[PDB]
C-alpha cells in the first residue's frame, strides 16, 4: 500500500506585493513539506510530480471569462495587479498567481490519476494557493480556482460521469464555491464542518447554514455543520464525525475521498479561533480512511499557524501511510451549542439518509 505526495517550491512564487507577512504565505507549503522529511514521512512516500492545469481542465468547474481574467494577471502590471485584486472579496495577485494556481489544480489531478488508475492508495497534496473559497465565475479568500472541486470532475472525466465524490471539507471556513459547484449534484457529496457564528465569520454568508441541503437533484448532497459560540476542538469534531459525517458517507459510498484539508481550526491558529489538535486530524484522517476502499486524496487548503499546520499535515499523511492513530488528549464535555449544532444538521439531513434515522 503506497502514499503519494505532490510538492512542488514553484508554488511558493504566488505572493503579496503590498503586505508580504500576509498569513497566506508562500512558505506555508515549503514547511509542511519540510516537517515531512524532518519527520523521514517524505521517504516512505512515492513522489508524485506536479502539473500545470489546462484551460480546459479549469472549464470543468470554471467560467472563460474567470478563467481568462486571472490568467490575464500573468502579464499585468503592479497597479493593475493591486485594483483587479481589490475587485474581490479577499485576494492579493502576483504576475506567478495564475501559473501557481494551475500547478496546485495539476497537481491535485495527478494525484487522483495516480489513485484511480492503482498507483497509490491515497495522497497528500502540499499545494497552494488554496481552492475551496473559488467560485465558478469570481476568485475569493485567497483562492483563484477551486482546486478541490476541479479534482473532482477531473476524477469523473478519467472514469465516469457519475463517479461518487465525497468532499468533506474540515477547513474552519466554509467553501462557498464548493457547495455553489455541486449544490445541483448528487454524483459530488459536499461535508463541510465551518466556524459559522450566525454569519459573521469569513465569508460571512447564511449559505454556510445546516439548512441548505443542496437544490434539485443535489438536495440532501449539501451538508453544512456550522459551528457558532464555542471554541470547537477535537470533542466537537470527533462528535460531528461520528453522528453525522461517516454515518452520510458510509450511505453514500464514495468511490473516491477529497479532503479540503485546511488546517485553519487547529490550535494556534492567528484566523480560526479552534483548538483542534495534530491528533485529532489523525483520527479524521483514519476515520475517512475507512471509506472508498481508502482512496483519499488531502487537499491543503488554508491554515496560517507554520508550526500548526506543518504538525498537522504531516500527521495525516501520517495516518495514510497506515501508521496507528495517536491517543487523543482529554475529550473535555463537549460543548453544548455544538450538540445543538449538530442536533440541527440531523434534523435537515434525517429526511435524505436513513443513516440518521
Ligand atoms: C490579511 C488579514 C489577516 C487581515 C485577513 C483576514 N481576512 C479574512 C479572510 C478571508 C479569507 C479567509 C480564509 O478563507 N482562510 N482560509 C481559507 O480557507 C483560504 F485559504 F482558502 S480568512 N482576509 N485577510
Ligand atoms: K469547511
Ligand atoms: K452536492
Ligand atoms: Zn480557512
Amino acid at each position: 500500500p503506497i502514499t503519494g505526495l505532490v510538492y512542488d517550491q514553484r508554488m511558493m512564487l504566488h505572493h503579496n506585493m503590498w503586505d508580504s507577512h500576509h498569513p497566506e504565505l508562500p512558505q506555508r507549503i515549503s514547511r509542511i513539506f519540510s516537517r515531512h522529511e524532518e519527520l523521514r514521512l517524505l521517504s516512505r512516500c512515492h513522489r508524485i510530480p506536479a502539473r500545470l492545469a489546462t484551460e480546459e481542465e479549469l472549464a470543468l468547474c470554471h467560467s472563460s471569462k474567470h478563467i481568462s481574467i486571472i490568467k490575464s494577471s500573468e502579464h499585468m502590471k503592479p497597479r493593475d495587479l493591486n485594483r483587479l485584486g481589490d475587485e474581490y472579496n479577499s485576494i492579493f495577485i502576483s504576475n506567478e498567481s495564475y501559473t501557481c494556481a494551475l500547478l496546485a489544480a495539476g497537481s491535485c489531478f495527478n494525484s487522483a490519476q495516480a489513485i484511480l488508475t492503482g498507483q497509490v492508495r491515497n495522497a497528500v497534496a502540499i499545494v497552494r494557493p488554496p481552492g475551496h473559497h473559488a467560485e465558478k465565475d469570481t476568485a475569493c479568500g485567497f483562492c483563484f480556482f477551486n482546486t478541490a472541486a476541479l479534482t473532482a470532475r477531473y476524477a469523473q472525466s478519467i472514469t465516469r460521469e457519475s463517479l461518487r465524490v465525497l468532499i468533506v471539507d474540515w477547513d474552519v471556513h466554509h467553501g462557498n464555491g464548493t457547495q455553489h459547484i455541486f449544490e445541483e449534484d448528487d454524483s459530488v457529496l459536499y461535508i463541510s464542518l465551518h466556524r459559522y457564528e450566525d454569519g459573521a465569520f469569513f465569508p460571512n454568508s447564511e449559505d454556510a447554514n445546516y439548512d441548505k441541503v443542496g437544490l434539485g437533484k443535489g438536495r440532501g448532497y449539501n451538508v453544512n455543520i456550522p459551528w457558532n459560540g464555542g471554541k470547537m476542538g477535537d470533542p466537537e469534531y470527533m462528535a460531528a464525525f461520528h453522528h453525522l459525517v461517516m454515518p452520510i458517507a458510509r450511505e453514500f459510498a464514495p468511490e473516491l475521498v477529497l479532503v479540503s484539508a485546511g488546517f485553519d481550526a487547529a490550535r494556534g491558529d492567528p484566523l480560526g479561533g479552534f483548538q483542534v489538535t495534530p491528533e485529532g486530524y489523525a483520527h479524521l484522517t483514519h476515520q475517512l480512511m475507512s471509506l472508498a476502499a481508502g482512496r483519499v486524496l488531502i487537499i491543503l487548503e488554508g491554515g496560517y499557524n507554520l508550526t500548526s499546520i506543518s504538525e498537522s499535515m504531516s500527521m495525516c499523511t501520517s495516518m495514510l501511510l497506515g501508521d496507528s492513530p495517536p491517543s487523543l488528549d482529554h475529550l473535555t464535555p463537549l460543548k453544548t451549542s455544538a450538540t445543538v449544532s449538530i442536533n440541527n444538521v440531523l434534523r435537515a439531513h434525517a429526511p435524505f439518509w436513513s443513516s440518521l434515522r
